[PDB]
């Protein structure tokens, strides 16, 4: 019993970290085979950083320039690419810590942990979502870009963040592991704006379905609603409209539960209209929203 | 900026997590040097659970049934020992992965990691706290017992807690590394209630510290109080009382953000009388009490 904003464990992604260094500019990359992945701002000085060329800065560069250490020992770059906004360092060495991985792009709404790094060394590690307006809430100081999130299935690692940027608000905006940012953000320090960070509707009912499995309880009322009914106090509310494909994905907890989809939908109507009242749910006084269905199966299943 | 509820990276411990069958119980065993710990109640069936005498029933048990698997390779036990309510089983084979450790028993308000198992095999990791009351607030399902609770200084890992018991209100109870409970609580399925979880004062003022790094902060007030004027409201609010030493130890952060400690002690007063009027404070609408001073340190100064 007992429900815990839970990371994936980080060991075959700490086998993974390294130091990238150009110039004078260091962060963090992610060795997996023969290739170190880095944010390609490492070019950068941050006088570069108003409106960089990646490209005519790259063309300055050489293999020799991007010094990559991993613990103590020195890798020898022998060739280098960009792939949209990240850098592919090919070195000398496969990493021999390389776990099985695929590259992931995940939607918004999918929840992922994060192995924050500073100088190629492990801080620490946390859980996350992909917000609605594609930013993610991380904790991130200056030397963390580079650190990513993944997912971990049995003995494969999903990669699928790399951090690049904050936002003046203090999100955090970055790639998949293909460069790509999510979201409309771009690695300029420029005005860039979150949209409407939006509940993830769907997560909060799988986190509802969640504490009655732990024992929370008092939420559930009397009530239900229909999805067009629930979606009028959703819009009101900023929550994502909820789906049928939303209301499939829930039916594991709804037939674990014996609550249906549209009972636990009501009583998140309820708790919208009516507040918390000063009362909690697995010990948060808000509605949690950074656990998919899956990851309550999960961790309500104590899969390894 | 951002502040994460944030677990040490688990890689070390992660290659430290071993399998215990003893007949048909099955938990999780920690593996440092050629000494496997793992909870004494691996050798109980749940008939046994209600008043084990655990020295009559280790009688019956031989080095050869307790078998002890780290991955899919058997580990060959050459001696066993009872020590308070751990086992401590000797092999042949020093585990090649031992980090740098020490076992340390903490005290109630001190935060650590715990690496969730089942079956030897990590499922995920979270942050804890040891409560006032001895317990701590997990994620632990059957089969979890002997999932540890660490911190990590640089390469050298501090085992502080092993899981042992759930309470009949889905809080845990456990060990540190000799074995010693954390609190009144024994290996037997009994009458076992908590005292009063009572709120880590010093925890919640450094996470204020943090909200105000982060930019949060709206209930920073015109007000001063006194140790003894807020502990007055502590005690009426199941707040631990505040120390000279607690003071001390938020002296860096007070320093840091130039908000004087008492300061700080009138803004929590007055959000202990007041209430969050519907607001939030780094993503949460109640006081995290969660993160030491140290803690706060450490995410806001990017330590690995
Ligand atoms: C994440 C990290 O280590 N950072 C330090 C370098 N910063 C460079 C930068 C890139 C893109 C936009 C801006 C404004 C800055 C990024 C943060
Ligand atoms: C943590 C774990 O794996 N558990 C399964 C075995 N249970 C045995 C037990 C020990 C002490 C008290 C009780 C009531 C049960 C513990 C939980």
């Amino acid at each position: 019993s007992g429900f815990r904003k839970m990371a994936f464990p980080s060991g075959k992604v700490e086998g993974c970290m390294v130091q990238v260094t150009c110039g004078t500019t260091t962060l963090n990359g992610l060795w997996l085979d023969d290739v170190v992945y880095c944010p390609r701002h490492v070019i950068c000085t941050s006088e570069d950083m108003l409106n960089p060329n990646y490209e005519d800065l790259l063309i300055r560069k050489s293999n020799h320039n991007f010094l990559v250490q991993a613990g103590n020992v020195q890798l020898r770059v022998i060739g280098h690419s960009m792939q949209n906004c990240v850098l592919k360092l090919k070195v000398d060495t496969a990493n021999p810590k390389t776990p099985k991985y695929k590259f992931v792009r995940i939607q918004p709404g999918q929840t992922f942990s994060v192995l924050a790094c500073y100088n190629g060394s492990p801080s620490g590690v946390y859980q996350c979502a992909m917000r609605p307006n594609f930013t993610i809430k991380g904790s991130f100081l200056n030397g963390s870009c580079g650190s990513v999130g993944f997912n971990i299935d049995y003995d494969c690692v999903s990669f699928c963040y790399m951090h690049h940027m904050e936002l003046p608000t203090g999100v955090h905006a970055g790639t998949d592991l293909e460069g790509n940012f999510y979201g409309p953000f771009v690695d300029r320090q420029t005005a860039q704006a979150a949209g409407t960070d939006t509940t993830i509707t769907v997560n909060v009912l799988a986190w509802l379905y969640a504490a009655v499995i732990n024992g929370d309880r008092w939420f559930l009322n009397r009530f239900t609603t229909t999805l067009n009914d629930f979606n009028l106090v959703a819009m009101k509310y900023n929550y994502e409209p909820l789906t049928q494909d939303h209301v499939d994905i829930l039916g594991p907890l709804s037939a674990q539960t014996g609550i249906a989809v549209l009972d636990m939908c009501a009583s998140l109507k309820e708790l919208l209209q009516n507040g918390m009242n000063g009362r909690t749910i697995l010990g948060s006084a808000l509605l949690e929203d950074e656990f998919t269905p899956f990851d309550v199966v999960r961790q309500c299943s104590g899969v390894t």
